[PDB]
């Protein structure tokens, strides 16, 4: 009913233009909306010249892009212009004598610590916008020094603090800034990105920034000129934090641990600053999630609803600090659940901004977020916020549908709940639902027990095993029941908030009839893997099964695959399904495949002395330079063990068709001639992306012939076997739903099970020769074949001998 329109900005800060919502994020891209829920991108990324907000791009911002963020170290082959912040400036003086501007400030990046922060100004909001200065500079050393792929001079004296010197702003450099070898000495001090613009009370500015390293700064601002009035002499604040004469004051982080893209915002209905800043990394695998402090004043003390610092008292665990608003979780569409698809959940939400209306005293979280078995792939939320009693702003369990606060009557709280606890903790783990009944009589009971009171129109008092949450009860568009559904979310004084999601009143019996309705094993014709059964459906009902054939499949969904030319097996499975004294029954004819040879789906010959594929089903491949993703390198052409091969010089490397493999029942067949052997080089390697590979290395870490897998988990297929340079070498694996088998010239080397899923859902990239870490594979390669389902032995041999 209500409709979205998505878009992916990474970073988003959002910014009010008259009637029209902005969003400006990383990789310089931007949105539009008048409702914030329908966004329509106007930007074109990093698209030089004719760049939307910068023009020519490389010439616009030269002075930043001199000390990082320009085809240097990790921005090497591009450019780097992360989370900006946007907001317009009654008082800023233009070139031309004028008062007023919109200012971007961004963030160019090379290195973990080496960034600056400089920004940009302009008349109109969607630009172009016209560079102004460079203001924070980090990662510098004491002495000269360079990075890896970067001819850039870090010493302190390519950055403007000899100018600040000069100025009498500073009285020269600190010490403390660099380790006792010279190094910048990210420790105590600040990586320079994530900036965050803010008016406090009085209407003084103030810039926010940092992200890990020594972790949060703020710096008062010039209205007029948008420089740092910078503190000019070191120090403490009264309550014990850092002050340092360049970076500022530090209001959060330290000692390493995470925390970036930080927001603040003066709340004038409740008097404080409230502080917002992401812990965790932002990857599919990092635990990104949302952290939350306040204070009385614009530069600190920031603490939680604890009354702890947002500045960690050493280099520990910052779970503890801040209230975790969202982190991973899921409301899991169980079987018998309305709705399709495994229900509304996020990955890794953060990067937040805060759009607080100075009229309807309306907020709301903007951030982006990746989403449960969707890999990378992100969009931007928006989540309402809404002002607790012990003064915290709780966010609500759904995106932004339009509702508001609304007058609410016990008669419509009543009933069950899922509910969500977000904890404290945080990791690639999902947070699931556990379910709860508010009674009547003001008691909770269920999968826990305690209290509820309705307090005015709509706060929320909730006690659960012990805590007491407070926030609100409100109306939200559940998008998996379409259907608006009473909802509520409250915080702790620990910190800790808990979501809930009313569900539709029904009895035992149509419970059980709505989870056998659901209940389906998909296409059980063509079984040829196991089963899951799943033994639970929602609200806790029970499902139990059995089989009429255990030969066949058993009672838990494992199957027996007949031999090769064998009919295919037949069997029923059948579940009996509970809840209450409700019971009901569901059957399912399941028919099991035999074995197959595996198909060959691929085969790049290079017989045409090109880069093509045999069985047209794949492009051609393209070649690459000393990595993956590059370009620049040469592909030749030699005799081969089948006629003509690829030869790879030591510096290029052959790009595959993306999705090569995208299963997981696969195998590779391979003839390479080494000319050198070096460590963790690759033949065979694909990747769903840099974080989840798999590689066949003619000599690993133990000096041998392997198959190895990263990075999360990490797996060690090896075969004990080291391999000749000037042979030929043919080489072949198989994946099995977790098993894996190695072979070298027609022998096995290596049996094991448990081996990583890294294709399927993705569509991987593929290569030859090149990863992204170690040097490229220096000889011939011939005969790649690749293959859906697992090789045979008997097709191992045939193509290790003809
Ligand atoms: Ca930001
Ligand atoms: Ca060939």
């Amino acid at each position: 009913d209500p409709q979205f329109t998505n878009v992916s900005v990474h970073d988003p800060s959002i910014v009010k233009d008259g009637d029209t919502y902005y969003i400006f994020g990383s990789h310089i891209e931007a949105a539009k909306s008048k409702d914030l829920m329908n966004w329509e991108k106007f930007t074109n990324g990093y698209t030089t010249p004719n760049n939307k907000l910068y023009g020519d791009l490389s010439k616009n911002l030269a002075g930043s892009f001199k000390w990082a963020g320009e085809n240097d170290a990790d921005s090497k082959g591009g450019f780097a212009v992360w989370a900006p912040d946007v907001f317009w400036n009654k008082d800023y003086v233009n070139e031309d004598g004028t008062k007023g501007a919109y200012m971007i400030y961004y963030s160019v990046s090379s290195t973990y610590i080496r960034s600056a922060i400089g920004y940009a100004v302009s008349k109109h909001i969607e630009g172009p916008y016209k560079y102004v200065d460079t203001i924070v500079y980090s990662g510098f050393t004491k002495e000269e020094a360079y990075d890896a792929n970067s001819k850039i001079n870090k010493k302190w004296t390519n950055t403007n603090i000899p100018k600040l010197i000069e100025q009498g702003k500073l009285k020269g450099v600190r010490a403390d800034w660099f380790h006792n070898d010279g190094s910048y000495n990210n420790r105590d001090f600040p990586n320079a990105i994530d900036p965050n613009l803010f008016y406090d009370e009085k209407g003084n500015l103030w810039m926010a920034y940092g992200s890990w390293s020594g972790g949060i700064f703020v710096l008062p601002m010039d209205k007029t000129t948008g420089k740092p009035i910078y503190p000019g002499k070191d120090g403490k604040t009264p309550d014990g934090r850092l002050v340092d004469r360049y970076f500022g004051i530090k209001i959060a982080g330290g000692y390493y641990q995470s925390g970036e893209g930080t927001y603040i915002v003066y709340d004038k209905n409740t008097d404080y600053y409230y502080l917002y800043v992401t812990y965790g990394w932002l990857g599919a695998d990092g635990g990104y999630n949302m952290r939350q402090f306040r204070s009385t004043s614009p530069t600190g003390p920031y603490v939680d609803a604890k009354g702890q610092s947002a500045v960690l008292p050493g280099e520990v665990d910052n779970s503890p600090y801040g209230n975790k608003i969202m982190g991973n979780f899921l409301f899991e569409r169980k079987v018998g659940d309305p709705g399709t698809g495994i229900g509304v959940g996020y990955v890794s939400p953060g990067h937040n901004s805060v759009y607080l209306d100075r009229k309807t005293g309306q907020q709301f979280l903007v951030f982006h977020t990746r989403f449960p078995q969707s890999g990378e792939y992100h969009e931007v939320r928006v989540h309402q916020m809404f002002m607790n009693k012990n003064g915290w702003p709780v966010v609500a369990p759904y995106r932004y549908a339009g509702e508001k606060l609304e007058k609410v009557n016990k008669q419509d709280v009543v009933g069950e709940y899922q509910l969500i606890n977000h904890g404290k903790d945080y990791s690639a783990d999902i947070k699931k639902q556990i379910f709860v009944r508010l009674n009547r009589n003001n008691t909770i009971s269920g999968d826990a027990t305690g209290t509820w009171r309705k307090i005015g129109h709509n706060q929320a008092e909730i006690t659960i095993d012990g805590e007491t949450y407070d926030g609100v009860f409100v109306r939200q568009w559940d998008p998996t029941s379409k259907r608006y559904v009473m909802a509520f979310t409250a915080l702790s004084n620990e910190g800790v908030s808990i979501w809930g999601s009313k569900l539709a009143d029904k009895t035992d019996e149509e419970i059980v009839e709505d989870v056998a309705s659901d209940l389906d094993l998909g296409d059980t014709d063509h079984v040829v893997s196991n089963l899951h059964l799943p033994t639970e459906g929602t609200r806790h009902t029970v499902i139990s099964w059995t089989t009429s054939d255990a030969k066949v499949v058993s009672e838990t969904g494992v199957v027996h695959r007949p031999e090769v030319g064998s009919a295919p097996v037949t069997a029923t499975l059948t579940a009996t399904i509970t809840k209450g004294d409700a019971t009901a029954t569901k059957v399912f004819h399941i028919t099991v495949l035999p074995y197959e040879e595996a198909k060959l789906t691929a085969h790049y010959s290079f017989d045409n002395n090109d880069l093509s594929d045999s069985t047209g089903n794949f492009g051609p491949g393209t070649i690459t330079g000393n990595r993956i993703d590059n370009e620049g390198g040469t592909i030749a052409y030699a005799d081969g063990k089948i006629g003509k091969a690829a030869v790879l010089n030591g510096q290029s490397g052959i790009r595959l068709p993306d999705g090569l493999v995208s299963s997981n029942q696969y195998s590779v067949s391979l003839w390479v001639k080494p000319e050198q052997l070096t460590t963790h080089t690759t033949t065979f390697f694909g990747a769903k992306d840099p974080n989840h590979w798999i590689s066949l290395v003619p000599q690993g870490w133990d000096g041998n012939t392997m198959l190895w897998s990263g990075s999360s988990p990490w797996y060690d297929g090896r075969t004990f076997w080291k391999i000749p340079t000037g042979q030929w070498t043919h080489l072949a694996f198989s994946v099995d739903n977790g098993a894996v088998k190695v072979y070298i010239n027609g022998v096995e080397k290596f049996s094991g099970t448990n081996f990583p899923d890294v294709f399927t859902g993705a569509n991987a990239s593929f290569a030859l020769g090149v990863n992204w870490w170690d040097p490229p594979f220096k000889g011939l390669i011939d005969e790649l074949r690749i293959y859906e389902g697992a090789l045979t032995p008997s097709q191992v041999t045939d193509l290790a001998q003809t």
